[PDB]
């Protein structure tokens, strides 16, 4: 089997990557790195100027052996709106990011 | 001090409590679960006819003692669009919901 990634996902990534690779969690310094994930992840999709309104969340979870499981649903138009989820992950922590584009 | 609850937050607390409440986290039902909750808050908000596209997100993390932090950014019409966060926790489970509603 291959695949190739597409844009959005690698881009998320590597915005991810960007804001917090290399660092091991710490309590007191998470709530500030996720806040910028979500900040530099919007940047990411705002920049190319498409007419459409974005939610960017993010979580950072320590690892730390807990069960973890998420799920989004939206009412909206089908043809149009979509979403995006990617998940990263290094020795101490989990961050998963979701996008969500609407169209205008 | 004293507070009165929004009627958004309170209506999502019980969706919550109705889907999972009275239940100890079981991995292979959780991720049924997290799906319900989205569903069943995401109804919270259609029933009501309004005239705005809703994301609506879901978490379920076992307790184990591990740090959670999340946040999130939007690029949308600050004037009509809003979005509410729910925390809902028993013995065994957190779970947090997050509705977002952007006016059409």
């Amino acid at each position: 089997s291959q695949f190739i990634v597409d844009d959005v996902s690698k881009t998320i990534k590597e915005a991810i990557e960007t804001t917090i690779g290399g660092n091991a969690y710490q309590h007191d310094k998470v709530n500030n790195w996720t806040g910028q994930v979500v900040e530099n992840c919007l940047t990411v999709l705002t920049k190319e100027q498409k007419p459409y309104k974005y939610i960017v969340t993010a979580m950072i979870m320590q690892k730390n052996g807990a069960g973890l499981h998420t799920a989004s649903s939206c009412y909206w138009n089908n043809d149009t709106d979509g979403s995006c989820t990617v998940r990263w992950e290094n020795k101490t922590m989990y961050c998963i990011v979701s996008v969500f584009g609407l169209a205008v």
